[PDB]
DNA sequence: TGATAGCGCTATC
DNA sequence: TGATAGCGCTATC
Protein backbone atom coordinates (compact mmCIF):
# COMPACT_ATOMS: atom_id res chain seq x y z
CA UNK A 1 0.00 0.00 0.00
CA UNK A 2 1.19 3.83 0.08
CA UNK A 3 0.85 6.25 2.64
CA UNK A 4 -2.27 8.51 1.79
CA UNK A 5 -1.59 12.06 3.53
CA UNK A 6 -4.67 14.10 2.64
CA UNK A 7 -6.70 11.50 4.33
CA UNK A 8 -10.11 11.69 2.14
CA UNK A 9 -12.41 9.70 4.22
CA UNK A 10 -11.79 11.38 7.64
CA UNK A 11 -14.94 11.46 9.20
CA UNK A 12 -16.77 8.56 7.50
CA UNK A 13 -17.51 4.84 9.34
CA UNK A 14 -17.56 1.78 6.89
CA UNK A 15 -18.47 -2.16 7.39
CA UNK A 16 -15.94 -4.73 6.53
CA UNK A 17 -18.36 -8.14 4.54
CA UNK A 18 -16.24 -11.07 3.88
CA UNK A 19 -13.44 -9.37 5.47
CA UNK A 20 -11.78 -11.86 4.04
CA UNK A 21 -7.43 -11.05 5.51
CA UNK A 22 -8.91 -7.60 5.77
CA UNK A 23 -7.55 -5.76 2.69
CA UNK A 24 -10.56 -3.53 2.61
CA UNK A 25 -9.96 -2.28 5.74
CA UNK A 26 -6.70 -1.61 5.25
CA UNK A 27 -7.20 0.42 2.22
CA UNK A 28 -10.17 2.87 3.85
CA UNK A 29 -8.27 3.19 7.08
CA UNK A 30 -5.11 4.51 5.26
CA UNK A 31 -8.26 7.39 4.01
CA UNK A 32 -9.12 8.03 7.47
CA UNK A 33 -12.40 5.94 7.23
CA UNK A 34 -13.22 3.88 10.47
CA UNK A 35 -14.28 0.10 10.45
CA UNK A 36 -16.99 -0.31 12.42
CA UNK A 37 -18.16 -3.72 11.95
CA UNK A 38 -16.11 -7.13 10.42
CA UNK A 39 -17.66 -10.05 9.20
CA UNK A 40 -16.17 -13.23 7.59
CA UNK A 41 -17.26 -16.36 8.78
CA UNK A 42 -14.02 -18.79 8.43
CA UNK A 43 -12.15 -19.80 11.40
CA UNK A 44 -8.97 -18.94 9.99
CA UNK A 45 -9.50 -15.61 8.25
CA UNK A 46 -11.26 -14.55 11.78
CA UNK A 47 -7.86 -15.16 13.23
CA UNK A 48 -5.79 -13.53 10.83
CA UNK A 49 -7.90 -10.79 11.49
CA UNK A 50 -8.08 -11.12 15.52
CA UNK A 51 -4.37 -10.98 15.03
CA UNK A 52 -3.87 -8.23 12.60
CA UNK A 53 -7.36 -5.69 14.09
CA UNK A 54 -7.84 -7.25 17.32
CA UNK A 55 -11.00 -7.83 16.50
CA UNK A 56 -12.50 -11.25 15.41
CA UNK A 57 -15.21 -10.73 12.46
CA UNK A 58 -19.22 -11.80 13.06
CA UNK A 59 -19.83 -15.27 11.59
CA UNK A 60 -22.07 -16.15 8.55
CA UNK A 61 -23.61 -12.89 6.83
CA UNK A 62 -26.64 -14.80 5.77
CA UNK A 63 -28.26 -15.40 9.30
CA UNK A 64 -27.66 -11.92 10.84
CA UNK A 65 -30.01 -9.91 11.30
CA UNK A 66 -29.32 -6.62 9.20
CA UNK A 67 -30.68 -4.35 11.31
CA UNK A 68 -27.94 -5.80 13.96
CA UNK A 69 -25.68 -3.89 11.46
CA UNK A 70 -24.23 -0.79 12.88
CA UNK A 71 -25.01 2.54 11.47
CA UNK A 72 -22.43 3.13 8.64
CA UNK A 73 -21.62 5.47 5.62
CA UNK A 74 -19.53 3.15 3.14
CA UNK A 75 -20.11 -0.90 2.78
CA UNK A 76 -17.01 -2.77 1.95
CA UNK A 77 -17.83 -6.13 0.05
CA UNK A 78 -15.34 -8.41 -1.60
CA UNK A 79 -18.19 -11.13 -2.23
CA UNK A 80 -17.14 -14.96 -3.47
CA UNK A 81 -16.96 -15.14 -6.98
CA UNK A 82 -15.92 -19.26 -6.79
CA UNK A 83 -19.72 -19.13 -8.54
CA UNK A 84 -18.48 -16.64 -11.23
CA UNK A 85 -14.72 -17.28 -12.55
CA UNK A 86 -13.16 -18.15 -15.51
CA UNK A 87 -11.95 -21.38 -13.14
CA UNK A 88 -14.89 -22.84 -11.97
CA UNK A 89 -17.81 -24.47 -12.89
CA UNK A 90 -20.01 -21.33 -13.15
CA UNK A 91 -23.46 -21.81 -12.06
CA UNK A 92 -23.59 -17.79 -10.74
CA UNK A 93 -26.68 -17.11 -8.54
CA UNK A 94 -27.26 -21.04 -8.91
CA UNK A 95 -24.38 -21.39 -6.42
CA UNK A 96 -24.78 -21.87 -2.79
CA UNK A 97 -21.56 -19.38 -2.95
CA UNK A 98 -23.47 -17.33 -5.21
CA UNK A 99 -26.60 -15.96 -3.67
CA UNK A 100 -24.03 -13.27 -1.19
CA UNK A 101 -25.04 -10.31 -3.42
CA UNK A 102 -28.30 -10.42 -2.23
CA UNK A 103 -27.59 -10.17 1.37
CA UNK A 104 -25.31 -7.45 0.19
CA UNK A 105 -28.85 -5.75 -1.11
CA UNK A 106 -30.90 -6.88 1.59
CA UNK A 107 -28.14 -4.52 4.30
CA UNK A 108 -27.98 -1.61 2.17
CA UNK A 109 -31.85 -1.93 1.82
CA UNK A 110 -31.96 -1.11 6.02
CA UNK A 111 -29.18 0.30 6.26
CA UNK A 112 -28.98 2.54 3.87
CA UNK A 113 -25.13 3.77 3.26
CA UNK A 114 -24.34 6.65 1.52
CA UNK A 115 -21.60 4.38 -0.52
CA UNK A 116 -21.18 0.43 -1.74
CA UNK A 117 -18.13 -0.63 -2.52
CA UNK A 118 -17.90 -3.54 -4.09
CA UNK A 119 -15.66 -6.11 -5.90
CA UNK A 120 -15.91 -9.42 -7.65
CA UNK A 121 -13.48 -10.81 -10.40
CA UNK A 122 -13.44 -9.43 -14.42
CA UNK A 123 -16.04 -12.41 -15.81
CA UNK A 124 -18.66 -11.34 -13.06
CA UNK A 125 -18.78 -8.50 -15.89
CA UNK A 126 -19.80 -11.38 -18.61
CA UNK A 127 -21.27 -14.01 -16.90
CA UNK A 128 -24.49 -15.71 -17.86
CA UNK A 129 -24.63 -13.36 -20.76
CA UNK A 130 -24.45 -10.02 -18.48
CA UNK A 131 -27.26 -11.24 -16.69
CA UNK A 132 -25.18 -11.15 -13.72
CA UNK A 133 -23.70 -7.64 -13.18
CA UNK A 134 -27.39 -6.27 -14.82
CA UNK A 135 -29.25 -8.20 -12.03
CA UNK A 136 -26.42 -6.36 -9.47
CA UNK A 137 -27.10 -3.35 -11.95
CA UNK A 138 -30.88 -3.09 -11.24
CA UNK A 139 -30.68 -4.14 -7.88
CA UNK A 140 -28.26 -0.99 -7.31
CA UNK A 141 -30.31 1.26 -8.89
CA UNK A 142 -33.72 -0.41 -7.35
CA UNK A 143 -32.05 0.79 -4.19
CA UNK A 144 -31.56 4.48 -5.12
CA UNK A 145 -27.79 4.21 -5.61
CA UNK A 146 -25.82 4.64 -8.52
CA UNK A 147 -24.10 2.59 -10.50
CA UNK A 148 -20.53 2.85 -11.32
CA UNK A 149 -18.53 -0.33 -12.68
CA UNK A 150 -14.96 -0.78 -14.04
CA UNK A 151 -12.13 -3.47 -14.75
CA UNK A 152 -8.77 -2.27 -13.10
CA UNK A 153 -5.67 -4.24 -13.23
CA UNK A 154 -3.57 -4.68 -10.65
CA UNK A 155 -0.62 -4.28 -13.36
CA UNK A 156 -1.72 -0.62 -13.72
CA UNK A 157 -1.53 0.43 -10.49
CA UNK A 158 2.01 -0.06 -9.22
CA UNK A 159 1.48 -3.54 -8.12
CA UNK A 160 3.52 -6.11 -10.60
CA UNK A 161 0.39 -8.29 -10.68
CA UNK A 162 -2.39 -9.37 -13.23
CA UNK A 163 -5.54 -8.79 -11.34
CA UNK A 164 -8.17 -7.65 -13.27
CA UNK A 165 -11.16 -7.17 -10.70
CA UNK A 166 -14.37 -5.40 -11.64
CA UNK A 167 -15.21 -2.38 -8.73
CA UNK A 168 -18.57 -1.66 -8.41
CA UNK A 169 -18.80 2.29 -6.75
CA UNK A 170 -22.71 2.79 -5.78
CA UNK A 171 -23.29 6.59 -4.00
CA UNK A 172 -27.24 6.88 -3.07
CA UNK A 173 -28.59 9.39 -5.42
CA UNK A 174 -29.69 11.60 -2.81
CA UNK A 175 -25.69 12.97 -2.33
CA UNK A 176 -26.12 13.69 -6.29
CA UNK A 177 -22.71 12.51 -6.87
CA UNK A 178 -21.52 13.21 -10.71
CA UNK A 179 -17.82 13.55 -10.30
CA UNK A 180 -16.75 9.62 -9.20
CA UNK A 181 -14.18 8.44 -11.20
CA UNK A 182 -11.92 5.78 -11.46
CA UNK A 183 -8.54 6.09 -10.95
CA UNK A 184 -6.47 6.96 -14.18
CA UNK A 185 -3.37 3.98 -14.89
CA UNK A 186 -0.17 5.10 -14.29
CA UNK A 187 3.26 3.49 -15.58
CA UNK A 188 4.37 0.35 -13.30
CA UNK A 189 7.79 0.94 -11.77
CA UNK A 190 8.34 -1.86 -10.06
CA UNK A 191 8.10 -6.07 -10.85
CA UNK A 192 7.88 -9.20 -9.16
CA UNK A 193 11.73 -9.40 -8.95
CA UNK A 194 11.78 -6.65 -7.22
CA UNK A 195 9.46 -8.04 -4.09
CA UNK A 196 11.45 -10.94 -3.38
CA UNK A 197 12.92 -12.27 -0.44
CA UNK A 198 16.18 -13.03 -0.23
CA UNK A 199 17.51 -16.77 -1.54
CA UNK A 200 18.07 -17.86 1.73
CA UNK A 201 15.07 -17.43 3.52
CA UNK A 202 13.15 -19.10 0.22
CA UNK A 203 15.51 -22.25 0.09
CA UNK A 204 12.38 -24.51 1.10
CA UNK A 205 9.68 -23.50 -1.71
CA UNK A 206 12.54 -24.43 -4.85
CA UNK A 207 10.82 -27.69 -6.36
CA UNK A 208 12.95 -29.55 -8.71
CA UNK A 209 11.35 -31.51 -10.82
CA UNK A 210 12.46 -33.65 -13.99
CA UNK A 211 9.81 -32.83 -16.19
CA UNK A 212 10.48 -29.47 -15.66
CA UNK A 213 10.21 -28.43 -19.50
CA UNK A 214 11.34 -24.84 -19.96
CA UNK A 215 10.18 -23.26 -23.47
CA UNK A 216 11.69 -19.50 -23.05
CA UNK A 217 14.45 -17.85 -22.43
CA UNK A 218 14.69 -15.87 -19.19
CA UNK A 219 14.76 -11.75 -20.23
CA UNK A 220 16.82 -9.11 -18.80
CA UNK A 221 14.27 -6.17 -19.62
CA UNK A 222 11.71 -5.88 -17.66
CA UNK A 223 8.23 -5.84 -18.89
CA UNK A 224 4.88 -4.97 -17.51
CA UNK A 225 3.17 -8.49 -18.16
CA UNK A 226 3.20 -12.25 -17.23
CA UNK A 227 6.17 -13.66 -19.33
CA UNK A 228 5.94 -17.71 -19.21
CA UNK A 229 9.30 -19.22 -18.92
CA UNK A 230 8.31 -22.59 -18.96
CA UNK A 231 5.96 -25.34 -17.44
CA UNK A 232 6.35 -28.90 -15.59
CA UNK A 233 4.42 -31.84 -15.78
CA UNK A 234 1.53 -30.94 -18.36
CA UNK A 235 1.60 -27.51 -17.63
CA UNK A 236 -2.22 -26.54 -15.95
CA UNK A 237 -3.08 -24.52 -13.35
CA UNK A 238 0.01 -24.16 -10.79
CA UNK A 239 2.33 -26.19 -13.13
CA UNK A 240 3.50 -23.17 -15.08
CA UNK A 241 6.66 -20.85 -14.71
CA UNK A 242 7.00 -17.05 -15.20
CA UNK A 243 9.52 -14.81 -15.43
CA UNK A 244 10.54 -12.40 -12.42
CA UNK A 245 11.06 -9.43 -14.42
CA UNK A 246 7.67 -9.61 -15.23
CA UNK A 247 4.55 -9.52 -13.34
CA UNK A 248 2.73 -12.05 -10.87
CA UNK A 249 0.04 -14.13 -12.97
CA UNK A 250 -2.67 -14.04 -10.35
CA UNK A 251 -2.97 -15.71 -6.98
CA UNK A 252 -5.63 -18.25 -6.34
CA UNK A 253 -7.30 -19.98 -2.92
CA UNK A 254 -8.19 -23.28 -3.85
CA UNK A 255 -5.76 -23.42 -6.77
CA UNK A 256 -4.00 -26.25 -7.58
CA UNK A 257 -0.96 -27.97 -9.09
CA UNK A 258 3.01 -28.10 -7.75
CA UNK A 259 3.00 -23.95 -8.05
CA UNK A 260 -0.39 -24.16 -5.95
CA UNK A 261 -2.25 -20.49 -5.59
CA UNK A 262 0.89 -18.94 -6.57
CA UNK A 263 2.77 -20.05 -9.79
CA UNK A 264 6.05 -20.79 -10.25
CA UNK A 265 8.91 -18.48 -10.91
CA UNK A 266 12.57 -18.51 -12.25
CA UNK A 267 14.53 -16.95 -9.16
CA UNK A 268 18.50 -17.27 -9.78
CA UNK A 269 18.29 -20.45 -12.40
CA UNK A 270 16.04 -22.23 -9.65
CA UNK A 271 12.32 -22.97 -9.58
CA UNK A 272 10.10 -22.06 -7.24
CA UNK A 273 6.97 -20.67 -5.99
CA UNK A 274 6.02 -17.96 -4.01
CA UNK A 275 6.67 -17.97 0.04
CA UNK A 276 3.47 -16.08 1.57
CA UNK A 277 5.22 -12.65 2.43
CA UNK A 278 5.92 -12.93 -1.28
CA UNK A 279 2.35 -12.84 -1.94
CA UNK A 280 1.52 -10.10 0.87
CA UNK A 281 3.88 -7.50 -1.15
CA UNK A 282 2.44 -9.05 -4.33
CA UNK A 283 -0.77 -7.73 -2.81
CA UNK A 284 0.08 -4.66 -1.88
CA UNK A 285 0.33 -5.62 1.89
CA UNK A 286 2.62 -3.65 3.93
CA UNK A 287 5.38 -5.99 5.61
CA UNK A 288 3.86 -4.95 9.23
CA UNK A 289 1.07 -7.30 8.30
CA UNK A 290 0.98 -10.62 10.47
CA UNK A 291 0.81 -13.90 8.30
CA UNK A 292 -1.70 -16.69 9.32
CA UNK A 293 0.92 -19.22 10.88
CA UNK A 294 -0.69 -21.98 7.96
CA UNK A 295 0.68 -21.42 4.96
CA UNK A 296 -1.83 -23.32 3.04
CA UNK A 297 -4.84 -20.70 4.57
CA UNK A 298 -2.56 -17.88 4.02
CA UNK A 299 -2.05 -18.94 0.40
CA UNK A 300 -5.42 -19.24 0.40
CA UNK A 301 -6.06 -16.32 2.41
CA UNK A 302 -3.99 -13.97 0.18
CA UNK A 303 -5.12 -15.66 -3.15
CA UNK A 304 -8.77 -14.40 -2.44
CA UNK A 305 -8.23 -11.17 -1.35
CA UNK A 306 -7.86 -7.95 -3.00
CA UNK A 307 -4.49 -5.62 -4.38
CA UNK A 308 -4.40 -2.96 -1.85
CA UNK A 309 -3.08 -0.21 -3.75
CA UNK A 310 -5.88 -0.19 -6.52
CA UNK A 311 -8.46 0.23 -2.87
CA UNK A 312 -6.70 2.98 -2.08
CA UNK A 313 -7.08 4.65 -5.09
CA UNK A 314 -10.82 4.04 -5.34
CA UNK A 315 -11.29 4.86 -1.90
CA UNK A 316 -9.42 8.22 -2.40
CA UNK A 317 -11.77 8.76 -5.30
CA UNK A 318 -14.65 8.04 -3.37
CA UNK A 319 -13.50 10.49 -0.63
CA UNK A 320 -13.08 13.43 -3.16
CA UNK A 321 -16.35 12.88 -4.47
CA UNK A 322 -18.45 12.94 -1.39
CA UNK A 323 -16.22 16.10 -0.52
CA UNK A 324 -17.16 18.38 -3.17
CA UNK A 325 -20.36 20.08 -1.80
CA UNK A 326 -19.76 23.68 -2.99
CA UNK A 327 -22.66 26.35 -2.47
C1' DT B 1 -13.22 -26.53 11.02
C1' DG B 2 -6.54 -29.78 6.42
C1' DA B 3 -2.61 -30.21 3.27
C1' DT B 4 -1.38 -31.48 -1.24
C1' DA B 5 -1.42 -31.80 -6.16
C1' DG B 6 -3.38 -33.22 -11.07
C1' DC B 7 -6.48 -31.77 -13.19
C1' DG B 8 -9.52 -30.10 -17.55
C1' DC B 9 -12.63 -26.60 -18.65
C1' DT B 10 -13.67 -21.63 -20.22
C1' DA B 11 -13.04 -16.85 -22.06
C1' DT B 12 -10.41 -14.05 -24.91
C1' DC B 13 -8.18 -12.25 -29.33
C1' DT C 1 -8.04 -20.10 -34.85
C1' DG C 2 -3.53 -21.44 -31.26
C1' DA C 3 -1.61 -20.34 -26.83
C1' DT C 4 -2.52 -18.40 -22.35
C1' DA C 5 -4.29 -17.30 -17.98
C1' DG C 6 -8.03 -18.39 -14.45
C1' DC C 7 -10.00 -14.62 -6.08
C1' DG C 8 -11.44 -23.14 -9.31
C1' DC C 9 -12.59 -28.44 -8.68
C1' DT C 10 -11.88 -32.40 -6.04
C1' DA C 11 -9.49 -36.97 -5.07
C1' DT C 12 -6.36 -39.01 -1.92
C1' DC C 13 -3.64 -39.53 2.18
N1 LIG D 1 -21.59 -16.61 4.32
C1 LIG D 1 -20.43 -16.02 4.53
N2 LIG D 1 -20.25 -15.34 5.67
C2 LIG D 1 -19.06 -14.75 5.90
N3 LIG D 1 -17.98 -14.74 5.14
C3 LIG D 1 -18.19 -15.42 3.99
C4 LIG D 1 -19.35 -16.07 3.62
N4 LIG D 1 -19.20 -16.67 2.37
C5 LIG D 1 -17.97 -16.36 2.02
N5 LIG D 1 -17.30 -15.62 2.96
C6 LIG D 1 -15.94 -15.11 2.90
O1 LIG D 1 -15.88 -14.07 1.95
C7 LIG D 1 -14.54 -14.03 1.39
C8 LIG D 1 -14.64 -14.03 -0.10
S1 LIG D 1 -13.04 -13.32 -0.51
C9 LIG D 1 -12.80 -11.61 0.03
C10 LIG D 1 -11.48 -11.30 0.71
C11 LIG D 1 -11.42 -9.86 1.21
N6 LIG D 1 -11.63 -8.89 0.16
C12 LIG D 1 -10.04 -9.51 1.69
O2 LIG D 1 -9.71 -8.26 1.52
O3 LIG D 1 -9.17 -10.45 1.82
C13 LIG D 1 -13.79 -15.22 1.98
O4 LIG D 1 -13.11 -14.81 3.16
C14 LIG D 1 -14.92 -16.13 2.42
O5 LIG D 1 -14.54 -16.95 3.51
Amino acid sequence: MIEIKDKQLTGLRFIDLFAGLGGFRLALESCGAECVYSNEWDKYAQEVYEMNFGEKPEGDITQVNEKTIPDHDILCAGFPCQAFSISGKQKGFEDSRGTLFFDIARIVREKKPKVVFMENVKNFASHDNGNTLEVVKNTMNELDYSFHAKVLNALDYGIPQKRERIYMICFRNDLNIQNFQFPKPFELNTFVKDLLLPDSEVEHLVIDRKDLVMTNQEIEQTTPKTVRLGIVGKGGQGERIYSTRGIAIGLSAYGGGIFAKTGGYLVNGKTRKLHPRECARVMGYPDSYKVHPSTSQAYKQFGNSVVINVLQYIAYNIGSSLNFKPY
